[PDB]
C-alpha cells in the first residue's frame, strides 16, 4: 500500500478467522461474512477517531502504526478489487447524528480512501431514518440488498451508525456444464440426507490439497481475473465442527499444486446480516462504543458520538457460470475426487486477500 516496509493483506487474513469464529457464535446454519470489507470501514472509522480509541482500533487491525501508510494501504487494496473480469460492489456509509455536522475533511477521506461516505442523519424518526438508509444501500446495490438496517435497532441514543453491504460478482475460469447439473445427496450430517441441485466438472486440473492435520481435502477453484474460491471439506461427513475449532488452521495458506480432480458442488445462495459490534467487542474494540469514546475527528468534541451499531449485509448465490452470474450459453471440446456433498467452510481470495468467508451447513 505504502511501501516503505504485503501485510495489510495478510492482516485481513489473520483478522478472517477470528471474525469468523465470532459470527459462528450467533450463526447457527449458513452464513457469509467479510472481515475484509468491515476492516476497511472500520479503518475509516479509526482515522475519525482520536487517543486510546483510534489506538484500540488499530490495535485490533492489527493494522500499521503510521497514518499515510494505514491510508495508503487501504486505498490500495481497494482500488484492485475493481477488475475487468470481476467487481466488488460495497455500499458502505457512516451515518451521523443531525445533532454534529460531520466535517467535510472526514467526508472526503471517506470517498478518496477508503471507499465509503458519511452524512448525517436524524435518528429521532427511527422509521425515516432506516428506510433513508435502506434506500441508499439499494441505490448503491442495485437493489439486491435491502432492508439492511432494522428500524427497532435505532434509538434516542443512537449517534454513529456504519452501515457495510456488499457481494461478489465472478466467473469461474472454467465453468460448470448446466447439462449436467442434478439434484443428488447432501449429507447435512450421518443420519440426515436431501436432495439438491448439484453441479459436475471432470478432469480439470485445479489446485488441490491433503492437510492431515485437518483431515480434510481442499479444492481452489479459478474464477476469470485471478480470483478464487476455496472450498474446505473434511474428509469425514460431520467433521465441521473439528474444522471449526481449528479455525485459524482452516483459512492459512497451502502449498496448493495443480492435480487431475473430478468436482461435485452444489449451487448454493446465502444471505447473512452481521452485527459487527457485537464481534468487534469480543476483539478488543470497546472505548469507540462507550463513554470515553473520542470519534472527534467525525463531528462534535470529544464523547458527543460513539459507534451506535455496525451492521454488514451481504450474500453470495453460486452458479454453473460463477457467483451473482446470469445463466449464458456455453459448449467445450483416475482424477482425485473432490464431492463436496456434507457440510464445508468456503472462501473467496483476490491476490492471495480473502474477501468473503463463510460456511454451508443445510441446503434444500
Amino acid at each position: 500500500g505504502h511501501m516503505e516496509d504485503q501485510e495489510f493483506p495478510n492482516a485481513v487474513n489473520s483478522f478472517t478467522p477470528s471474525v469468523y469464529k465470532e459470527v459462528l457464535k450467533t450463526e447457527k446454519a449458513n452464513f457469509l461474512v467479510s472481515p475484509f470489507s468491515a476492516a476497511t470501514l472500520l479503518a475509516l472509522a479509526q482515522s475519525g477517531c482520536r487517543g486510546d480509541t483510534a489506538e484500540e482500533i488499530r490495535q485490533v487491525l492489527h493494522f500499521v502504526g503510521d497514518r499515510e501508510k494505514a491510508e495508503g494501504a487501504v486505498k490500495e487494496v481497494l482500488s484492485k478489487l475493481t477488475n475487468e473480469e470481476y467487481t466488488l460492489h460495497t455500499a458502505n456509509k457512516i451515518y451521523v447524528k443531525t445533532n454534529f455536522s460531520v466535517r467535510e475533511e472526514f467526508q472526503k477521506i471517506a470517498v478518496e480512501v477508503y471507499g465509503a461516505q458519511s452524512e448525517n442523519v436524524d435518528f429521532s424518526e427511527k422509521n425515516d431514518a432506516a428506510k433513508l438508509m435502506n434506500a441508499w444501500v439499494e441505490e448503491q446495490t442495485q437493489h439486491k440488498i435491502q432492508n439492511l438496517v432494522d428500524p427497532e435497532i435505532l434509538n434516542n441514543l443512537t449517534r454513529v451508525v456504519l452501515i457495510n453491504a456488499l457481494y461478489f460478482n465472478a466467473k469461474w475460469l472454467v465453468p460448470f456444464p448446466p447439462f449436467h447439473t442434478r439434484k443428488s445427496d447432501f449429507h447435512k450430517s450421518a443420519k440426515e440426507v436431501v436432495q439438491v441441485d448439484t453441479m459436475y466438472l471432470d478432469e480439470q486440473y485445479f489446485n488441490y490439497y491433503e492437510c492431515h492435520h485437518l483431515d480434510a481435502k481442499l479444492l481452489e477453484l479459478p474464477f476469470k481475473g485471478g480470483a478464487s474460491l476455496t472450498i474446505v471439506l473434511s474428509n469425514q461427513i460431520e467433521g465441521l465442527v473439528s474444522l471449526e475449532s481449528k479455525i485459524k488452521r482452516s483459512f492459512l495458506p497451502h502449498n496448493l499444486t495443480k492435480q487431475l480432480v473430478n468436482v461435485a458442488l452444489p449451487k448454493f445462495k446465502i444471505e447473512s446480516t452481521v452485527d459487527f459490534k457485537k464481534v468487534l467487542k469480543k476483539l478488543g474494540v470497546k472505548k469507540a462504543f462507550g463513554d470515553e469514546a473520542d470519534l472527534s475527528g467525525i463531528a462534535g468534541e470529544k464523547g458527543d458520538l460513539v459507534i451506535s451499531n455496525i451492521v454488514q449485509k451481504s450474500f453470495i448465490d453460486v452458479s454453473e457460470e460463477g457467483v451473482e452470474a446470469a445463466a449464458a450459453t456455453y459448449i467445450p471440446v483416475s482424477p482425485k475426487q473432490f464431492i463436496v456433498d456434507h457440510p464445508f467452510i468456503f472462501y473467496i481470495k483476490v491476490k492471495g486477500m480473502i474477501l468473503f468467508a463463510g460456511r454451508v451447513t443445510t441446503l434444500n
